[PDB]
């Protein structure tokens, strides 16, 4: 009685709709600023290539060849072995990112709510940095919008995949890499685009003889990609033998890369333009932005545009976070989805709660040491468990299954890309992932 997707193309659209959200525009702007902007960009491109199409293609693979979540197809390829530990930690790191994912979605909400109500037209007296500033800080504020995001993700997961996840509106991710380019244009010109161009694409390799560069790229690799948690296991579970596997890998990495260097031509020169620092941290993108379209004369209706089409990317992106823990406690407990998907949700939400808080009145409280409760959470599930379940998922195909089965499993043949293929799994990017964390530690 499990689900599989309707459409031919439900599996892609959704692969692509789980993959292209906040962490292409709201993370990628300010990690990429914060760690010095080209260097990190070339070993986050080299991430994406060589580690990130790869294991994108392993967990389409488990996935399909399993029919399973993402414990439960470890447990059913392979009984009894401890592989099972990455999707049990995929299942962790599934509450603890759409935990804050959350918040970061109900701050769009806000700016949308204040587009369409009329208030961020002009600057506000406090100013574009200040307005920020004031809403995040607020105690409850953000946790209303928060749950107002989180009660939407919950209802599409509790109406499935057929009929929730599938049912995703087409037109919505093109129109947002159209805005999203003509955006990119319109920033080109204005006056920061020798200096936003050249932190951009200019590498300073001063930079990379800092460990920390290299698994901030590692991460922001994974993160973008939904990957490393069994995410992609679970919609590739929904898939029929109807369908090729590498070509959606490379599709999904591909796609998602552009919107994320798009999203950098457009902040960048716009950051340079503005006098802004790039190392601004997590609010950057909700300081610029508004900046930017104030300076349109029509602008109060590209921010209208804008923040609901990144909202409904954001939120097809959260469903994808969500169907992970859903998809395991409904097989391991027998939980009806609707069940499931409202239970956990509601969890996930309280979860968050701290993590907006740490924005304000919790801003000094600290877990791992020297980092707030938000900077913890996403250390953790996004630097520490999302590189790991994806180095345990190589190490799976590469070692533990036999070469013609993997490779049969993944459309794939003996070839040249059969042969890098497998290669990457067994050695590169376990290897790699291995020496970032040896290194960064
Ligand atoms: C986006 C899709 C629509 C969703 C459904 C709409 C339902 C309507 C709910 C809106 C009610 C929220 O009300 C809220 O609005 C104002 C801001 O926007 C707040 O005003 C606030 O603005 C600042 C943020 O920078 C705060 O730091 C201030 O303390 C406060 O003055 C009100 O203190 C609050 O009560
Ligand atoms: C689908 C693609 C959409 C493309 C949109 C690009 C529009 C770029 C607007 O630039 C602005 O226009 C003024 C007049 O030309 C200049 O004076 C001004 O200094 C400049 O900032
Ligand atoms: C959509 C546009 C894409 C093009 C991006 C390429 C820009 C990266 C290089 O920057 C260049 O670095 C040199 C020294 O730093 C400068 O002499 C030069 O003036 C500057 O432009
Ligand atoms: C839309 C895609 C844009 C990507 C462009 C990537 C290449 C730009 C980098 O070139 C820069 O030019 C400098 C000038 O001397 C040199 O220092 C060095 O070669 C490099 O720093
Ligand atoms: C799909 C559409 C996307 C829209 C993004 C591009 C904005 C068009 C620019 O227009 C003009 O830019 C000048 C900038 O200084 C202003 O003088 C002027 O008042 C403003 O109207
Ligand atoms: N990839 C999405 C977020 C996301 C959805 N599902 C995931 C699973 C794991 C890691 C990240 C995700 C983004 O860039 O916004
Ligand atoms: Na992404
Ligand atoms: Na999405």
């Amino acid at each position: 009685g499990r689900e599989q997707w309707a459409s031919r193309l439900g599996f892609i659209l959704a692969a692509m709709g789980s993959a292209v959200g906040l962490g292409n525009i709201w993370r990628f702007s300010y990690v990429t600023g914060e760690n010095g902007g080209a260097a990190f960009l070339l070993v986050y491109l080299g991430f994406i290539a060589l580690i990130g199409i790869p294991i994108v293609l392993a967990e389409f693979t488990i996935g399909r060849r399993a029919q399973s979540d993402a414990v439960g197809s470890f447990e059913k390829l392979a009984p009894g072995k401890p592989w099972k530990v990455a999707g049990l930690m995929g299942v962790a790191a599934g509450f603890l990112i759409l935990s804050f994912y959350g918040v970061i979605a109900g701050w769009i909400l806000f700016y949308l709510f204040n587009y369409i109500t009329g208030q961020l037209w002009s600057a506000p007296a406090e100013g574009f940095g200040g307005f920020f500033e004031g809403f995040i800080a607020n105690p409850t504020l953000p946790l209303f919008w928060q749950a107002l995001f989180m009660i939407a993700t919950i209802w599409i997961v509790a109406i499935g995949v057929k009929k929730g996840i599938e049912r995703s509106n087409k037109i919505l991710m093109p129109l947002l890499g159209v805005l999203l380019i003509a955006l990119a244009i319109y920033s080109l010109t204005l006056g920061g685009a020798k200096e936003g161009l050249a932190f951009l694409f200019s590498p300073d390799w001063s930079a990379l003889k800092d460990p920390g560069v290299y698994l901030a790229a590692i991460s922001q690799a994974f993160f973008t990609l939904s990957l490393g948690m069994g995410a992609l296991i679970t919609y590739g579970s929904y898939v029929s033998k109807d369908s090729r596997l590498p070509g959606a890998a490379v599709s999904v990495a591909g796609l998602d890369t552009a919107f994320a260097i798009i999203a950098g031509i457009m902040i960048f020169p716009a950051v340079f333009a503005l006098g802004l620092s790039p190392s601004g941290g997590p609010g950057l993108v909700f300081v610029v932005l508004p900046d930017i379209f104030d300076s349109i004369r029509l602008g109060p209706i590209v921010g209208i545009a804008f923040f609901i089409l990144l909202g409904a990317a954001a939120l097809s992106s959260a469903v994808s976070l969500l169907e992970v823990p859903v998809a395991y406690f409904m097989r391991k407990f027998d939980w009806s989805r609707k069940q499931a998907a409202i239970t956990l949700g509601v969890i996930i939400t309280l979860l968050g709660i701290p993590s907006s808080l740490s924005f304000g009145v919790l801003g000094e409280v600290t877990i791992i040491p020297g980092l707030n409760i938000f900077d913890s959470v996403d250390f953790i599930a996004s630097s520490v468990f999302l590189p790991l379940g994806g180095m345990i998922i190589a190490l799976f195909i590469g070692w533990g299954w036999k070469t013609s089965d993997a490779l049969a499993e993944s459309d794939l043949t003996d070839s040249v890309w059969g042969k890098l293929w497998i290669l990457s799994l067994r050695f590169i990017a376990p290897i790699a992932i291995l020496i970032v964390f040896l290194s960064a530690f």
